[PDB]
């Protein structure tokens, strides 16, 4: 027999993702690079593997949309909500949605796609919000302006509590 796991998490280390559509704001290459780097943020500190699918059903379906887009969390035009992701689970679980009424960038203007994606994928993997103002999972977008990204310890401790550290070196 089997009882449901203690925490909400993926039961397999091999996860797949699919970029269903693209924002008008960035080139396909820029968007793909941003998401690849965002997934690497988490795979670098766990035993998780992320493989991209170009079609079909992936564990983490990524899409850009506006207003009503297929769930109970409609977006709201420019400003306000910017993105959301569902926790691990069947069907829409793990999916990540980005509000295309927002401005997405690979720089410091508007919302840095990589940064927001890293945050959203945290949710896709089982992390909720943190009270640490400097954590990636803090609820409010707080771009620091640093030239290099380093996953804050609070997030490292959080994701490893769910999946283990994988290779520690
Ligand atoms: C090369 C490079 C690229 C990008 C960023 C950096 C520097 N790092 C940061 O600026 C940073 C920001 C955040 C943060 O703002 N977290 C909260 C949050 C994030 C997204 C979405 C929501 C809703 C809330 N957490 C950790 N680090 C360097
Ligand atoms: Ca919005
Ligand atoms: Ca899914
Ligand atoms: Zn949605
Ligand atoms: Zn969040």
């Amino acid at each position: 027999y089997n009882v449901f796991p203690r925490t909400l998490k993926w039961s397999k280390m091999n996860l797949t993702y699919r970029i269903v559509n693209y924002t008008p704001d960035m080139t396909h290459s820029e968007v793909e690079k941003a998401f690849k780097k965002a997934f690497k943020v988490w795979s670098d500190v766990t035993p998780l593997n992320f493989t991209r699918l170009h079609d079909g059903i992936a564990d983490i379906m990524i899409s850009f949309g506006i207003k009503e887009h297929g769930d109970f969390y409609p977006f709201d035009g420019p400003s306000g909500l910017l993105a959301h992701a569902f926790p691990p689970g069947p069907n829409y679980g793990g999916d990540a949605h980005f509000d295309d009424d927002e401005t997405w960038t690979s720089s410091s203007k508007g919302y840095n796609l990589f940064l927001v994606a890293a945050h959203e994928f945290g949710h896709s993997l089982g992390l909720d919000h943190s009270k640490d103002p400097g954590a990636l999972m803090f609820p409010i977008y707080t771009y620091t302006g640093k030239s290099h990204f380093m996953l804050p310890d609070d997030d490292v401790q959080g994701i490893q509590s769910l999946y283990g550290p994988g290779d520690e070196d």
